[PDB]
């Protein structure tokens, strides 16, 4: 039994493989995408797995696999809006994703990003630019002595405090809903209560109406001036006007953004003179005290270790069983 | 009571004032260092402590503080390297130091550090200011994930076992003497054992004629090519020129440095516009993957709070007992 694989990065290579390994099942791996010319390539293979956020549109598609009889169509992103449901459902193509990958991985970014501005690191990096090694004013602080606001403590905000409280912090959360685990880990407050007391910030939530714009000017306003806000969830969770705002007038220390507002039209693109498309992005590479980060948060061994084999493991249950615990889909 | 404090910085003044609140004893401050007519300086003062790297040879001040009437010379730094022996114990005049301030500030910078490194964000922070977003070839590795190597786990060699140990990571170190208290946080390996098997190298012990090239052309080809060093110890521990051969022959990724070969001579000084002393400085600073700060591992509240009360608690001790735990001399 074989499965093929699109669009593989060098990196995802290794975790392929040991997964060949282990089950014993054959993977094939290219570097290409789905679209009705390759199709064709599925012939030898009993399924599929992808890579891409090119929408696939072509029944060609959905027809050609369906005619070589694989009876799924997965992707390992958390994202299955590129693969037309109804179209794979009258195909006999059960549908699957992966949206959960490693909450350590976006976590430890948080922790990184954090612990720099802890040590007031890019304005020694700035000094140092210019040959200014002197530490004048720079004085900085330890974990153990600061509290760490986490707004949406989660899969990845409650590993998140887990790991601050470990590191010796004090750890406050802002959530709708209380874990029980997170008993010894965070100590429960509102949200008003948090931005005030909070040292640090950083924002877990998912993106909703319900949390869009969470982080408002008021909101900023409530925060410590020496506080930093960490954003490794959602662009929209931010305002990012009001963000600017706050930062130019001192409001907050300074901030750490992997995820930015309109990052579509830039993240993960070469911009290298070419010109940037928003003036935001373009305000906040000037300000001094502020560390952005391609939402790469997740990107790290173990993360895409997951995603290869969760991906894969959803292809085999299909196979087997007929159903496996991700699918989007119905098939008559 | 009255003391006369040497030295001072602004971050220092909110510290000593709450001890002088404390313990109702008057201490007097400058930012003066202790050369010639700063002698009757200690007039009205029965104690005297000073932060400095300028030596002091002279008798012309030691008599002087004989006459004033101070038993004592309290440095607030762990060095007592500018301070003389004979006059020192002939003059009345008993020398203590601070030998260990808070051992998580160190220990921090290197975490700090390492998970910037290891999280591939100098390359990320490099491609961005070329406005290239893409993260393509960058994925980075979870702490469990990793094998942490400390050379000298002592206060702050130990210190930072117990924090990877903690974020998961396994954990190795290399002593000239095991402490009981590690048995459980780590597992000692010889000095080549170490190099081969860990992904980070950080660097713990003293200065020495035993360590001063610890680091040198041969353990650094031990390393993992993928693996990075961090140096938080001092400058003469690694071999420069072989620290830069290995980077610079991808002999390993990366490195972090708090302290140099030669700082005296540039760290902490504002050198914008003049040149460099060391070539050693100029060729590390177009390295890509290397990190530079000027010795600000020690640099935090709680460890300058903690200089300030012990050199001040050793003072009032050799007053109101005579004697004080750091001191190291006789008498007339
Ligand atoms: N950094 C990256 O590369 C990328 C990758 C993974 C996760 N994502 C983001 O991180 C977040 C992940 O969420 P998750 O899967 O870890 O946990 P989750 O889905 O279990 O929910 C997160 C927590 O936020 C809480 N929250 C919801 N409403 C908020 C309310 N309005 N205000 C207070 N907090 C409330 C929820 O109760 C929940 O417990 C998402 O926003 C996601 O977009 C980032
Ligand atoms: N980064 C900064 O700003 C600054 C401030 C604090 C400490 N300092 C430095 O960090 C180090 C601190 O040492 P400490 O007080 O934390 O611990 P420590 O004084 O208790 O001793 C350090 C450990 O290194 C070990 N070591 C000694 N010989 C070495 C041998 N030759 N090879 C293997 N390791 C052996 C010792 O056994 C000891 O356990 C010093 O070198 C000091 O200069 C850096």
């Amino acid at each position: 039994m074989k499965i093929i694989m699109f669009s593989v990065r060098d990196d995802e290579e290794a975790a392929i493989r040991e997964w060949e390994k282990k089950t014993g099942v054959q993977v094939d791996i290219n570097r290409l995408e789905l679209d009705a010319e390759t199709a064709q390539l599925t012939k030898g293979y009993d399924g599929i797995v992808i890579q891409q956020r090119s929408h696939i549109s072509n029944p060609a598609v959905y027809e050609t696999l369906q005619k070589n009889g694989l009876r799924q169509l997965t992707s390992r992103t958390a994202g299955y809006d590129m693969i037309d449901l109804e179209q794979a459902s009258e195909r006999g193509l059960v549908v699957t994703n992966v949206p959960a990958y490693s909450p350590n991985s976006v976590a430890e970014l948080a922790l990184t990003q954090t612990m720099r501005l802890i040590r007031n690191l890019p304005l020694f990096d700035a000094r140092g630019a210019e040959q200014d090694f002197r530490w004048a004013g720079l004085m900085a602080r330890e974990i153990r002595s600061l509290t760490v606001g986490i707004i949406g403590a989660g899969r990845i905000g409650g590993t998140v405090a887990r790991l601050f409280k470990a590191l010796g912090a004090t750890v406050i959360a802002n959530d709708i809903v209380e874990r029980v685990e997170l008993k010894d880990i965070v100590t429960y407050v509102s949200k008003e209560e948090l931005l005030q007391a909070a040292d640090v910030v950083t924002l877990h939530v998912p993106l909703m109406d319900s949390t869009t714009q969470l982080i408002d000017a008021d909101a900023l306003a409530l925060m410590k001036n020496d506080a930093v806000l960490i954003n490794a969830s959602r662009g929209p969770v931010v305002d990012t006007d009001a963000l600017i705002a706050a930062l130019q007038n001192k409001q907050i220390a300074g901030a750490a953004l992997d995820t930015l507002n309109g990052e579509e039209h830039f993240f993960n693109q070469d911009l290298c003179g070419k010109e940037l498309p928003s003036e935001q992005l373009k305000v906040l590479r000037t300000l001094p005290n502020v560390l952005i980060t391609p939402h790469i948060g997740f990107y790290t061994n173990k993360a895409v270790q997951n995603m290869v084999e969760i991906s894969l493991n959803d292809v085999l249950a299909i196979l087997k069983t007929g159903t496996s615990e991700h699918q989007l889909n119905k098939v008559a």
